[PDB]
């Protein structure tokens, strides 16, 4: 409506500047493409400035940090030379943008240093991950966790520390960090589980651990959970970032309501939902899954279901003791 | 002496390399690789030159000589030629440049002079480097135009660096105009010097003399030039008379040993 328009405008702003840099130095038309394809990592860089109170200097710092990411991106794409692009003008523009990157970050710095300092205190920590990242695939979630923690969520992270220092005043310094690293991990997860399919393209590494067995369902679940729960909690410190609530719940539900099914099946994560009742002097448990018929009678549900072959067994629970899986049974019906 | 004090460089540099490649995960096979860039170790030293206080020159010497080390990692990641993992080679790269821009900064009168230098012709540089691969040379008039700019504006902004990082009474544009010239120097030496290793092809230069598209006087001429832009640039006060032997060594080595092997 309104701050979805200012989001679009920043994406906008950082593509042209990005594409307009890869085109002078020299990239052909094909990577200019390329470089304007990468929409997430061009829009970035406005939710790690939502703390930054002046809209000019706000402009800046985006397409700066806009820069080096796509700088970075394609210092990857690089490594993994799949991209049929031409090697030279990836290494060459790689470097024209990160230089530049680093011009204007230092521009609106804080302290001269803060810059290459921060790209400095982390940066082995980056690098040498990033090589046993791809020493080793992971197998089981423990360990794609702990390799997504670096070339996902330190990353990202120094961009949003950088975003703090270089964002003027009220920068809840650590604050910014801790959303970036959170967020990061989630559309890292959203990434994996994405499959487009082009080239000679894998089944990300989660994706493909999640539908072997390796990784459960639920666990995933769990973590796209912890990841909005500490995204949140960040965005909640002191100045606040107010704005950036939805759109965390907006990844992470995408992530769980459109990309988790296309792995797991008909049942999601949890076990099957159940209704316990007592019935007859006795005490059931039936699967929503044999559910057939059932209705309202003031507050209460009454229910039918398949209780062994042709048998068809009943029940009645307060809406209270209802499990929301059945109380939406009653909306399909009438 | 002198030499002595070349050499000595060249290893301590060496060794800040290998010891950064080395703990940011490289393999025993890349920390190797980066350690036989001989020339590329040892140049930082002629570009410290100017400067006096010897503390500051080491560690001005061998900031530059990480990311030198790490530029030159780039190229290997283009050209996919050296049979090392692309990873490592991305991975130290980015590693080893970071280091070096943390350390020229914290050498620096002003910090905010490292960026500046990188980014002043950093698309001179850039671009000129992929439209030197993007067109090969057919005569010497391209071929030194494509070295000016992957060769002498590569160098020339580490000269600059030095002059910035290497504290009072540096002569900015001399120690600059020395890079540039010295920098084309070696790289027609380099071109002229094959190895035989895994696909490398003949050197364009050398392909061009051999095919007579480049006249030997030519190159000659050319040479000479080149010495003497840099014996005028370390003539420029304070001046650097310890580069003149450097200047003479490298321009005759070119002269009396590599251009008779092309002569075709």
């Amino acid at each position: 409506v309104d701050d979805d328009d200012k989001m679009l405008a920043a994406e906008a702003a950082n593509r042209d500047h990005v594409t307009r840099c890869v085109a002078q130095t020299g990239g052909s038309p094909d990577l200019v493409a390329h470089t304007a394809a990468l929409r997430l990592y061009l829009r970035v860089p406005h939710f790690l400035t939502e703390w930054t109170t002046d809209p000019d200097r706000r402009a800046a710092v985006s397409r700066a940090l806009a820069l080096d990411i796509v700088s970075m991106k394609l210092l990857d794409d690089l490594m993994d030379d799949d991209t049929g692009l031409d090697r030279v003008e990836l290494a060459c523009v790689c470097l024209r943008l990160h230089l530049r990157a680093l011009h204007e970050l230092e521009s609106l710095a804080r302290d001269p240093k803060a810059v290459t300092d921060i790209l400095e205190q982390d940066a082995v920590h980056l690098c040498g991950g990033q090589i046993r990242t791809k020493r080793s695939r992971a197998t089981n979630l423990r360990e794609w966790r702990a390799h997504a923690s670096t070339y996902g969520s330190t990353f990202l992270g120094r961009y949003g520390a950088l975003a703090a220092a270089c964002g003027g005043e009220g920068q809840p310094a650590d604050s910014v960090r801790e959303f970036a690293e959170a967020f990061a991990m989630t559309i890292t997860m959203a990434d994996d589980l994405t499959d487009y399919d082009r080239n000679g393209e894998r089944d990300g590494n989660l994706a493909h651990l999640m539908r072997t067995g390796a990784v459960a369902g639920q666990d995933v679940v769990d973590l796209l959970e912890e990841l909005r729960g500490r995204a949140l909690a960040a965005v909640a410190a002191p100045p606040g970032a107010p704005g950036l609530v939805p759109v965390v719940h907006l990844y992470t539900d995408d992530v769980l309501v459109r990309l988790l099914p296309r792995h797991l099946g008909e049942a999601g994560a949890g076990a099957m939902a159940t209704v316990k009742f007592k019935y007859k002097g006795e005490e059931k448990e039936v699967d929503i899954s044999k559910i057939k018929k059932v209705w309202r009678v003031g507050k209460m549900i009454s229910f039918t279901y398949d209780e062994g072959g042709g048998k068809t067994g009943r029940g009645a629970v307060s809406e209270k003791d209802a499990p929301k899986e059945l109380l939406q049974m009653l909306e399909k019906q009438k």
